[PDB]
């Protein structure tokens, strides 16, 4: 008939049943808010201001809006004052292991720096961040180039150009540069990084959006998944 999961799923605690009771909530309100969203989309076809303003009802925080078809990547961007004020919070403000995809706090959300950083988890469950490991085929990239990015002041198209595995240690991201030919170096080295090959022609008047997962504080994972796209402005 017209079904949006391989087996269906019930959002009211009194009617989740089986094993893992938390997770099984935690993903049934992720659902809930995906068909919110998809419905206010609809809804403001010539628009986008809108959408958000509802959404920040809910909490002011949901600054933005990612999604790719195909994926379990399909979920709201908090913003918060630090980059840990969502990283085990979700965005009814509850606390959650996995906590959100949230944006740099340093970043803007009317007129984008040159490279806006969201961070989300990547415990292997298939949430969240962990489509951001797929990238690393160059199989799945060509399948899946373009992410749909949305906030209260435009509609964007993430355009994939780089994706690849680093340390945890590298905490220290530049949202902009001293100089262009600062930046221009960021760009090369991005695609020099990259484990898959792109044909995305990136370059210093460009903006740029950085995916990159994020762990727990005090975790043992070693290794962070960076994956990098152009902005591309839709309407
Ligand atoms: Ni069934
Ligand atoms: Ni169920
Ligand atoms: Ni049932
Ligand atoms: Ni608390």
């Amino acid at each position: 008939g017209h079904h949006h999961h391989h087996h269906h799923h019930h959002h009211s605690s009194g009617h989740i049943s089986g094993d893992a009771m938390e997770d099984k909530q935690e993903r049934a309100n992720y659902e809930k808010l995906q068909q919110k969203f998809q419905m206010l989309m609809s809804k403001h076809q010539a628009h986008v201001r809108p959408q958000f303003e509802s959404l920040e009802k809910i909490n002011k925080d949901i600054v933005g809006w990612i999604k790719l078809s195909g994926t379990s990547l399909n979920y709201p961007v908090l913003q918060g004052k630090t980059n840990h004020d969502y990283l085990n919070l979700d965005f009814e403000r509850e606390h959650r292991r996995k906590g959100s995809i949230f944006m740099d706090f340093r970043n803007e959300l009317k007129n984008l720096n040159h490279n806006t950083i969201l961070y989300g988890h990547h415990v292997g469950d298939n949430t969240m961040f962990d489509v951001l490991e797929d990238y690393l085929k160059q199989s799945f990239y060509e399948k899946h180039k373009i992410i749909e990015f949305d906030n209260k002041y435009g509609k964007y198209q993430l355009q994939v150009f780089s994706a690849y595995k680093t340390t945890t240690k590298d905490n220290y991201i530049r949202t902009d540069f001293e100089n262009d030919q600062d930046y221009q170096q960021f760009l090369d080295e991005t695609k020099r990084k990259s484990v898959i090959n792109s044909d995305v022609n990136v370059t210093v008047k460009d903006r740029i959006m950085t995916l990159s997962t994020c762990e727990d504080a005090y975790s043992e994972t070693t290794k962070r998944i960076v994956v990098v796209a152009k902005i591309i402005k839709v309407s």
